C-alpha cells in the first residue's frame, strides 16, 4: 500500500547513484511505482547504477538534443510498458551548463553556443519531453521537473540560473498543454545537493574561489532554513517529487514546490 | 492511509460545507485520530464525520481559551501523547470590510477584529500547540492568494497578506520543535456564505462580481476549477500534514487549478 | 527649474532631522515643491526640526488614530494652500510597532492590542490618508508610502514585517480608488536607515541579541547590494520618493519601487 | 534645463517611428540628452526614421548576433562622442522571436534553432551590450532594457514570454557586473504597445487605464531610470503598465 501503487512512471536523469533522479526512482519503487528509465550517452555505465535500485526497470536511450530520440520515445515507452498501457507520471531531472557559463568563468565570457546548449538541455527539453509523452499519458497524470530558485542572482551559478528562469516560464506553458490531457505539470525547486560535480567543486576542482563561493552559499542555506538543510541528503527532495506524482496535490499545476528547508522564505 | 496513527487538531468546522469539515473527513479516511475545535450546533455537524472525535471550545479572541488549550488537548489524547498536526481553517471579516461596502468605509475596529481572527490567530494557535507537538509535525493554515487586489474581497485580502507574513515567522518558531508551518492557497469554494452572495444576499453588483471572479478562475486554470468541490483542497492540506513534503516550510502551496500561474 | 516646480505636496512623518520624511521634504523643496507638513503629538518640538528645512512650510497636527484629525484634514490643508488650490502629492512616512512586537521580545509574546495599534498606524492609515486627501488632489497626482520589503521573514523586525505585508496589500486597493481621480499610489521599499528607533535598537535599547541581529542584517544589505548600501544616508531614498511625486513615472500605480541598492535582487 | 541635460546616451532598437526606442530617443532629446543610435540590418531605412527625431544623432550598425560588431562597438561609440568622453546611459530596446515561437503556432511546434535565435537577440544580447559598453560608461551611469511581464503564462506570446523570463534573470547578473563601475541596470516592463482580448483586459485591470497606441508613458519611465532620480535601484524591474499587473480583475 504505497503512495504510487500501480502508477507507471518514466524517470530521466540518472547518471550516478548520487543523481537526484536515482533517489526519485528509488523512493517511487519503494512506493509501488512501475518505472521506465531514460539515460544519456553512457548507457552501459547507467545500467550498472540502475542495477542498484530496489527493482528492475527497462532503460531507454534519450538524448534530449536528438530529434530522432524524441520522435521515437513514445513508441519505445509503449513497447516497454505494453500496448494499451499509458504513463501516469514523467520526471525530468536533466540539467547541463558548460563550465564557460557556470563556475569560475566571468558571466560576460560565456559564448552564446555554450549558453544555447545549456538552455536547450536544461529548459527547452522540458517542453520536448512533454510534447513526446503527453499523447501516452493518462488523465490525472503528472509531469515533474527539477528547479533551483532563480528569482535572485547568485555567485558562480550564472547562466545555469538564467536557464532555470527560462525553465520556470516553460513549465507554465507546458501546464497549458498538459491540462488538455488532464495532466498536471510542476517543478520542484530543491536546495543545494552534493551530487558528483558539486562534491568536486567543493574539493577544489575549479580552484580556491569557486570552492569558497559554493561553501558560503550552502552554509547560508542551512542557516536560513527554519528546519535546516542537509546538502548530502536527496531523500526530502525525492519524497517531494513523489508527492507531486501522487493523487495528493490534484489541483496544483504550472507551479513550483520548494523542497529547500524553507530557506527561500527567510532573509537571514 | 496517508496519515495512519497521526494525531491531528482541526479547527474551523461550522457547517458540513466548511473547508475544515472536508479536511477532517479526508484525514479520518486516511487513518488520522482527530481533536476538533469549534467557536460558539457544531457537535451535530461533527457527528456526520466518519469517526468520533473530541470537540473542544476555542474562540481565538479568548486569551483564557488559548492558555488552557494545550492542557485540554493533552486530556483528550491522553497523558504521554502529543499532536503530529494542526489545521487552522479560521477566517472572518465583517461586511463593512468585505463585500459591497467601499474599501475606504471599513472602520478600524472591524478591520482589526478581522485581522485578529484571520491572521494573528495563526501565531496564537502555534504558540499554544507547539509545546505539545512531535518532531516531524505540521501546522497548516488556509489562504486566498492576495498578491493582487480584486473587487469585493477588500480587507479580507489585506488580512490574507498579513497571514502569509505571519506564516513565515511561525515557521521560524516551529523549526525549533522540528515542525513545519505552511499555507494552502485555495481557489474559490462555495461555502454557506459564498452561495448566499452568489444568490444575491449582498445585491446585484456583489453577486455579479463574485460570479465574474469564479468564471475567470475556471477559464484560467489549465486543469479547470470546480468551486462546488472542496476535496482537492482537503487532499492538499493532507499532503502537507503527511511525511511527503518534509523540506517545505514557511511556504504556500496553491490548490487553485493552477489559475494563479496564468494571465488569460 | 526643479523636478517638482509648482507642485503642492503634503509630507507626513517628520520627528527628527534623521527622519526619512525630513530628507523627502528637503529634496522636494530643493526641487521647487511647495510643502504642507503634518506632525504627530510633539508639535512644538517638530516645528524646531522643520525650521531647519530650506523653506518655510505650514505644520498641521495629524494623529492617524484620531478620527476628528482625519475628518478635518482636507479643510485644514485647503486653508493652508488657499481655496481653489489642490495637492499634487501626498507622502505617508508613518510607521510604528510597540517593542513587544519588534526587537528582543519573542514573536509569540506580542499581545494583539500592540499588534493592532502597529497595524492601524503602519498600514490602515495609508487608506485613511488617501480617503481624506483624494477629494483635494489634482489629476496626475501622486500618493507615496514608505515600505520595508516583507516578502521574506527576518530576525527582530517580527510584527513590523507583518504590518508592511498588510501595507503592500492596502497600497494595491488605494490605487483602485486613486485611479478614479487620475492619481497614482505607490510604495518606496527602502533599505535600512539609522532613524530614531533603529539607532536606539543598534545602540542596545532592546538588549545585546536584538542589536547584533540588526547589525548582521545591515552588513548583509551592503554586501548583497551591487551598488552598495549606506545605512546613514537617506538621500537616495528621498530622491526615489521625489521621482514618484514627479511626472516621470506616469504609468506606475499600486506598485513598489525598491530604493535598496538592489539588495533584494541578490541572494549573496 | 531638462531631466537628462548633458547626458550622453546610446539608444538601440529603432526600426519604425512607432518603435518604443523612437519615443525613448525623442523624449531623451527633448530632455537635453546627446544621443548615439544603433540599428540592425536596414540602416538606410533606419537613417530616414532617425531624421524624424528633434535633433541630429550619429547612427551605428549593431547586429547583436555579430561578434565583430560587439567587439568594435565601444571604439565606434567613443569616435562618435569624441575621445575622452564616456556614456551616461544605455538603452536596450531589442526583441525578436520567429513566428514559429509566437502567435498562432502551437507552443510545442517551435524548433529549438528558432527559440535559440529568439533568446540570443532578446535576452543574451542584454549581457553582450553591457559587456561591450560598461568599459566606456561613467560612474552614476544607467543601463535600461525593455521587458513584458512574464511571471504568468499567456496565449500567443509563448516563447517570447520564455525569452523575457530569461531577460529578467540576465538583468540581475548584469547589475552585479555594472555595480563594479558604479552603474545601475534595470528593466522597464511595459504594457502592450501597437508597434486583442489580452490587450483589452489590460486597460480594464489598470487603475489609471492603459492606452496601447501611446508609447510616451513608457518612454518617460525609461528616461526616469536614465536620470539621477532613482540612484538606489538596480537589478530591478519598473512596471510602466498602468498598474495592470497589481490587479486580478
Ligand atoms: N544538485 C543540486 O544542487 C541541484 C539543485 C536544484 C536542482 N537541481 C537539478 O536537478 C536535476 C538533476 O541534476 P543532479 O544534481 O542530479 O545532477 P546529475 O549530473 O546527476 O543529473 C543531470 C542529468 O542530466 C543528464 N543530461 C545531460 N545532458 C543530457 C542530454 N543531452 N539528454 C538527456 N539527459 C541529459 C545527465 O546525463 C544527468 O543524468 C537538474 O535539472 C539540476 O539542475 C540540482
Ligand atoms: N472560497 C473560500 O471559501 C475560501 C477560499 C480560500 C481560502 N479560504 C479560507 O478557508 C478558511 C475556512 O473558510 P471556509 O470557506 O471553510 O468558511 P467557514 O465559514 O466554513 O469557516 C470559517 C471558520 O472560522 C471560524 N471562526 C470565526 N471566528 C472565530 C473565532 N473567533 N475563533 C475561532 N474560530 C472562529 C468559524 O467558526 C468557522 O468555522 C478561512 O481561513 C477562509 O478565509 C476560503
Ligand atoms: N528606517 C528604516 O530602516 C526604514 C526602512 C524602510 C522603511 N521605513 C519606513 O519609513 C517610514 C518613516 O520612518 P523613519 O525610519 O523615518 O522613522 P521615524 O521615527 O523618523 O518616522 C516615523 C514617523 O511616524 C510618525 N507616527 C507614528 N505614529 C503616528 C500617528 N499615530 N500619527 C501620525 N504619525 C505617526 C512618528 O511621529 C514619526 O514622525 C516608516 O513607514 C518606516 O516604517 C523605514
Ligand atoms: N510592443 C510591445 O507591446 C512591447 C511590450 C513590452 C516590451 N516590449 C519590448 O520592447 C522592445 C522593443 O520592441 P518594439 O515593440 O519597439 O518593436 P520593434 O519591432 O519596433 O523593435 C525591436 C527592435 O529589435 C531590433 N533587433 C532585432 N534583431 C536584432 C539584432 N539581431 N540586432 C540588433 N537589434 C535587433 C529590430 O531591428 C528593432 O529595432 C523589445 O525588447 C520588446 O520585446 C514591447
Ligand atoms: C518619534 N517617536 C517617538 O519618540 C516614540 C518612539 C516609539 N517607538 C517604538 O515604540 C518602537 N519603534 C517603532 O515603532 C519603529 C518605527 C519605525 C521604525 C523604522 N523601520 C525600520 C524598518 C521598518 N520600519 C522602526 C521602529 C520600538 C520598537 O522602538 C524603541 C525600542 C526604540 C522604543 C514610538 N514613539 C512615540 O512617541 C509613539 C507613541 C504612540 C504612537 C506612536 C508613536
Ligand atoms: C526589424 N524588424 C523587421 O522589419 C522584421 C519583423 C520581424 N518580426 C518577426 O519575425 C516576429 N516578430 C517579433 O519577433 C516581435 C518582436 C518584438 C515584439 C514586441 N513585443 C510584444 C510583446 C513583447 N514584445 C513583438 C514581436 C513575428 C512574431 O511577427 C510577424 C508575424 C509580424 C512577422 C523581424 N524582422 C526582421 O527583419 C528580423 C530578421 C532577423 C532577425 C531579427 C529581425
Ligand atoms: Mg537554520
Ligand atoms: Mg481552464
Ligand atoms: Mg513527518
Amino acid at each position: 500500500t504505497g503512495l504510487l501503487d500501480g502508477k507507471r512512471i518514466l524517470v530521466s536523469g540518472i547518471i550516478t547513484d548520487s543523481s537526484i533522479a536515482f533517489h526519485i526512482a528509488r523512493v517511487a519503487q519503494e512506493q509501488g511505482a512501475q518505472l521506465v528509465l531514460t539515460g544519456f550517452d553512457r548507457l552501459r555505465l547507467i545500467q550498472r547504477i540502475t542495477d542498484r535500485l530496489p527493482a528492475k526497470a527497462p532503460l531507454l536511450e534519450l538524448d534530449v538534443q536528438n530529434e530522432e530520440h524524441l520522435a521515437s520515445l513514445a513508441g519505445r515507452v509503449t513497447e516497454a510498458i505494453g500496448a494499451g498501457n499509458k504513463l501516469d507520471g514523467v520526471v525530468h531531472s536533466i540539467g547541463f551548463m558548460p563550465q564557460t557559463g557556470m563556475g569560475i568563468n566571468p558571466f560576460f565570457d560565456a559564448p552564446y553556443a555554450d549558453v544555447s546548449k545549456g538552455i536547450h538541455i536544461s529548459a527547452y527539453s522540458y517542453a520536448s519531453m512533454a510534447k513526446a509523452l503527453l499523447p501516452i499519458m493518462n488523465p490525472g497524470g503528472s509531469i515533474v521537473g527539477m528547479d533551483f530558485d532563480p528569482s535572485r542572482a547568485m555567485p558562480a551559478y550564472n547562466w545555469m540560473t538564467v536557464a532555470k528562469s527560462a525553465l520556470e516560464s516553460v513549465n507554465r506553458f507546458v501546464a497549458r498543454e498538459a491540462g488538455k490531457y488532464g495532466v498536471r505539470s510542476n517543478l520542484v525547486a530543491a536546495g543545494p545537493i552534493r551530487t558528483l560535480a558539486m562534491s568536486a567543486i567543493v574539493g577544489g576542482a575549479l580552484g580556491e574561489e569557486a570552492g569558497a563561493q559554493i561553501q558560503l552559499l550552502e552554509e547560508g542555506w542551512d542557516q536560513r532554513a527554519p528546519i535546516g538543510w542537509n546538502m548530502k541528503d536527496a531523500t526530502p527532495v525525492a519524497k517531494t517529487v513523489c508527492a507531486l506524482l501522487s493523487d495528493w496535490l490534484p489541483a496544483t499545476t504550472g507551479d513550483i514546490i520548494y523542497a529547500d528547508g524553507g530557506a527561500h522564505t527567510q532573509l537571514l
